[PDB]
């Protein structure tokens, strides 16, 4: 059977977002590679091409997503993809402070690393470490940055905003299990959503780079989200 | 001192320090909008300042901390407030009482122009109230750009809740509210960026000190 996403309870909502979770990528094994600014974007932008063939799929299992039209999908993707990137990125990074963890073989010091922005994710990185972010919480970010970075930007409408309160409902439950009092489960929802802002402020400065130096369109991703439709 | 504050006091402070509506200075061009927009900013930069001094524990940090907040905060500051006045205004934006634009205008920019028509219908949609706009200003100021500011920030957050609260909204409701609310900052800030990217301290320093 199918659940409806605004049929999920906080535990079937959780299970969902574990289970659709991609899994981590490794950097292309190239050891005589060169060093250059050109070589070190290409191991990215080739890891980054790998995970958004798995982002497609986490997408398409985020409670709701399916209900949109295929057209609204794209919006919402385009929006989202390199948020999503660089929040993965953070999640990966927490336990190693002052180095982003690309990959289990790309882990980068400051001084290997993108001028404005390493800090910037960094920063991130450690703000999530200080707040021991959870698993649990960390699927609900993504999901949330997925739903919301493209809606404003575009009835169906107000259906993604059921959804947004579906998963504000499971983080609040979370911290409410996690043991927190209503007022810091308040304080601490507030300051998770506070980076999420920043994190879109990384996502454009990003993409202003990329444009300068092609990047996932609208109609790669629109061929990449139908194409799901013929994978096993 | 912030951290003493009740919530109703609070939202008095964030009420007594909002800044006046400003006119600009008979059809449109090109040059001519940009130029009353520009000349707009500048008037309304002033007030701007005056105001953040008197958001509860701005004074309290550095003037190094200040003026770094208000250089990375300025454009969504005067974004959020656009936005606010254009509420009841839908397919147009109201930079002043003399200067309301809707979108054939806003081509005179105009994927600026449909995002923040687009934030004008989602506040409008959920009934933003006055209260809760200073609040949503406020940590604008404070998360553009340290416990101190996140001890105001959660300060701010208790306020929010407190103003839900007392408008009978259920426990459920409260939640739901403060994250619709603070996801449109994140698209306050997309806006600002995208704002920043076509535009490309004296002023500030001086007001500041
Ligand atoms: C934040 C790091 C990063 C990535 C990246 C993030 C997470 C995982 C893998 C890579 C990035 C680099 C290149 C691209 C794609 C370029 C392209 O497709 O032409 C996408 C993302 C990046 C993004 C923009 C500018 C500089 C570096
Ligand atoms: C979104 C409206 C806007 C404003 C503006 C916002 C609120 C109130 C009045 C004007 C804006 C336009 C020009 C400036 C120019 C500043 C400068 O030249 O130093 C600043 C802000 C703008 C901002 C960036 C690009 C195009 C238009």
């Amino acid at each position: 059977g199918s659940h409806m996403a605004l049929s999920l309870t906080a535990d079937q909502m959780v299970s969902a977002l574990l289970d659709a979770e991609p899994p981590i990528l490794y950097s292309e094994y190239d050891p005589t590679r060169p060093f250059s600014e050109a070589s070190m974007m290409g191991l990215l932008t080739n890891l980054a091409d790998r995970e958004l063939v798995h982002m497609i799929n986490w997408a398409k299992r985020v409670p709701g997503f399916v209900d949109l039209t295929l057209h609204d999908q794209v919006h919402l993707l385009e929006s989202a993809w390199l948020e999503i990137l660089m929040i993965g990125l953070v999640w990966r990074s927490m336990e190693h402070p002052g180095k982003l963890l690309f990959a289990p073989n790309l882990l980068l010091d400051r001084n290997q690393g993108m001028v404005e922005i390493f800090d910037m994710l960094l920063a991130t990185s450690s703000r999530f470490r200080m707040m021991n972010l959870q698993g649990e919480e960390f699927v609900c970010l993504k999901s949330i940055i997925l739903l919301n970075s493209g809606v404003y930007t575009f009835e169906e409408k107000d259906h993604i905003h059921r959804v947004l309160d579906k998963i504000t409902d499971t983080l609040i439950h979370l911290m409410a299990k996690a043991g927190l009092t209503l007022q810091q489960q308040h304080q601490r929802l507030a300051q998770l959503l506070l980076i999420l802002s920043h994190i879109r402020h990384m996502s454009n400065k990003g993409m202003e780079h990329l444009y300068s130096m092609v990047v996932p369109s609208y109609d790669l991703l629109l061929e990449m989200l139908d194409a799901h439709r013929l994978h096993a």
